[PDB]
């Protein structure tokens, strides 16, 4: 049984989950950077130096699946390497081509496609020789995931996940004036589904990765039923996957606005109505993770998600936003400790 | 109102205590480099280079004086920073003469006495030559006590302490053979007014810092009592500081054998004896630290001392240290999982 208690929680993260993590991270890091292509390589370096945080993060769920242990983490450290990655590449291509950015989100779709033939994802952009990267990515998510015994029980589920979060790349990167119309047409195809909530949350809401991750652990289980499955999509989406990117628009507030960057954030009407819905969204998201098997432990990855986000130095070093986070949700002081903690550390 | 739950204990601890003490700790350092002697500078820098963590520790009391926290912790600083000097003084004379290691140790007994003239503390050795850098130690102490309301009613016992510490340290640091001789003298001269113990555990109860950082902390009131000062002395003296120096021992068992360097736990007549004392003066302590105003602080702050201690890699890589230490105190899975911390920072 997972531990749910902040001691053997903390200790399992520091002797298990993250020297597990960084042993498949650092083995990317050493292939990446015999990536032929000097901008596919640089962009696939630049995604592992920045975004460790993501695959160390997503590695706790292994937790929940000690029998499958290593293997759960190797896929969503492969799964998490490839959205960085593909995200890198979108955000920097001097081109826009929303068939691009489509054909390289559809590798994820492959990674929870056992048995899917890979095609050059590269195929709508001038950079493809990554000397088999991507491909080396994707089996190895595909031959994890057939392994699961219950993986067939979630593999729709995750791959509507998965789809909803490469539509979301592909509309946000293309030139400025035509990604709001995209995402406002692409909202109202879904927003029956939903919850009542606008474009721009629900935007949000498909940019995280963690119920993919939640339905790949609980897949590792034995005789997972349909309905679980389905309880298990609706824990996270859309109301803690909303959280977690609200926060990640949040704390990226002050690049985007002096980078003229699209921020979901933005599109409130006033702050008022931004910290209401926030407080509304994290209210949703408490109710969805108690229907959850293991409750307290996703309850536990949760505060640790919300903290980590609040103690960045872009929220700890900017009176204004640390004061407003603190209107937004209060974490008992957690943000503060972990920032000046991590600031003790690296001095 | 002091900080006694963990988040906002920890939180104030890296936040205020760490840079607050850093910052006067870096100040001494620069000083000390201007120490003309030679070996005096090579042993004021190496003191300061491996034991910052003494100044670390001591100046969490910082946070029971708030009103008082940047002179309370100058105080603890300077203070500590003269005892781990003038050990390094003792511990690497080529004379041994317990005249000079007295006569250093009788800087701690000038620094707790106010308006008292300073001899030349160096006069019974060769390297003579410091610059003033014992004495502005000294200095340093003496003009931050005077401003402290209860100071008058707190320096005899602190007088007590420091003297006792002093005694310990001309003792154990003369020529092999003349060390137990003097050291059951003086335990001889005590006896009568000591709680039942042995020499050696007394040598243990006496080495402490503890005691007079404490008392200092509690000079910064206004009224304190004559009762209360002694109530606060007994709170440390002798249980609390006999913990404190009996675990340090236990940690260093495989280091001071091979360096054959003296520990009084070799002088328990067995293993099943050492063990069983040891966890009486746990209890004596608990009882002494539970008089003490702001009891669940000194509680805290005792148990984080503890676990540090605990988490070394001489205890958690032995697994007959191991065994042994979670029989002589029970701390659950925090030692460990600063043990993983540690090894996961310092990879
Ligand atoms: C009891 C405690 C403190 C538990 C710690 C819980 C932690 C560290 C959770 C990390 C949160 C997490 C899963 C982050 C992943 C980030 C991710 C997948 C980002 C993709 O955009
Ligand atoms: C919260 C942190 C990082 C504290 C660091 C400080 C450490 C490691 C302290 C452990 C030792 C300690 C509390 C010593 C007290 C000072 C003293 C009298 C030392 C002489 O043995």
């Amino acid at each position: 049984k997972v531990p749910t208690q902040p001691i053997p929680l903390m200790m399992n993260i520091f002797r298990d989950v993250l020297p597990t993590v960084h042993r498949y991270y650092d083995q990317w890091k050493e292939r990446a950077k015999s990536i032929p292509d000097p901008e596919l390589r640089a962009q696939a370096l630049d995604a592992l130096e920045r975004k460790e945080f993501h695959c160390e993060g997503g590695g706790i769920y292994g937790l929940l699946a000690r029998d499958r242990f290593d293997e759960l983490i190797q896929f969503i450290i492969a799964y998490q390497i490839m959205c960085d990655y593909l995200d890198n590449l979108c955000d920097q291509s001097d081109y826009l081509d929303p068939k691009d950015f489509r054909s390289l989100h559809n590798a994820l779709l492959a990674a929870l496609t056992p048995g899917e033939p890979l095609v050059n994802y590269y195929q709508y952009r001038i950079e493809q020789e990554d000397g088999g990267y991507l491909h080396e990515l994707i089996e190895t998510c595909q031959h994890i995931l057939v392994t699961f015994p219950s993986f067939r029980m979630v593999q729709e589920n995750m791959l509507e996940l998965s789809q909803l979060y490469g539509d979301l790349q592909v509309h946000k990167h293309v030139v400025k004036e035509e990604r709001i119309p995209r995402l406002e047409a692409w909202f109202n195809e879904h927003k029956e589904k939903m919850p009542e909530m606008t474009w721009f949350e629900f935007s949000a809401c498909t940019g995280s990765t963690l119920g993919v991750y939640t339905l790949a652990t609980y897949a590792t289980k034995e005789g997972l039923t349909s309905e679980q499955a389905d309880v298990i999509k609706a824990g996270y989406f859309p109301w803690v996957q909303g959280v977690h990117l609200l926060l990640d628009y949040f704390i990226d507030q002050e690049e985007d606005i002096a980078d003229d960057e699209l921020n979901f954030l933005f599109y409130y009407e006033n702050e008022e109505q931004m910290i209401e819905r926030f407080q509304y969204f994290v209210q949703k998201a408490e109710e969805s993770l108690s229907t959850l098997p293991d409750p307290k432990f996703h309850r536990h990855i949760w505060r640790g998600i919300i903290a980590i986000y609040l103690s960045d130095e872009k929220v700890q070093k900017n009176k204004e936003l640390k004061k407003k986070s603190k209107q937004m949700i209060k974490m008992g002081g957690l943000p503060s400790l972990l920032f000046y903690l991590n600031s003790w550390i690296y001095r």
